[PDB]
């Protein structure tokens, strides 16, 4: 199940403490954890910034009702950052992940954590 994946293959790292996997065409949300509610209009604004990557640089990432300074935006990942804390969105082909961690962990494993997975979902297909 795609709660699973939330749950067992992101959270259960210990690294990443929010997530949530959604539409890559940003029509809907395929599972998310507690708390962590993205609106539609949310996931549509990301959806639409991975086909445009550079204006992501001035709006910002808004997830959950938060904004993050971006920090990387290309076709496949766009990161952010609010204080030490930070958010990790990659596209597969049907889908994208987004990783929030929080200040104990290294920005660059929250995202081999989710580019992996990321990876891994392309592979299988999805």
């Amino acid at each position: 199940s795609w709660q699973a994946y939330v749950d067992t293959s992101l959270l259960g790292t210990g690294k990443i403490d929010r997530a949530a996997i959604v539409s890559r065409a940003g029509d809907s949300v395929w599972a998310a954890s507690a708390g962590f509610n993205l609106s539609p209009q949310e996931i549509q604004g990301l959806a639409a910034g991975f086909q445009d990557p550079p204006s992501m640089f001035g709006t910002g990432i808004i997830l959950a009702g938060q904004k993050y300074i971006t920090i990387r935006a290309e076709g496949r990942s766009i990161y952010g950052k609010l204080q030490k804390e930070g958010i990790i969105c990659v596209a597969t082909k049907l889908c994208i992940l987004v990783s929030h961690y929080p200040e104990t962990t290294l920005p660059g494993e929250a995202a081999k954590i989710t580019e992996a997975l990321a990876d891994y979902l392309v592979g299988v297909g999805y």
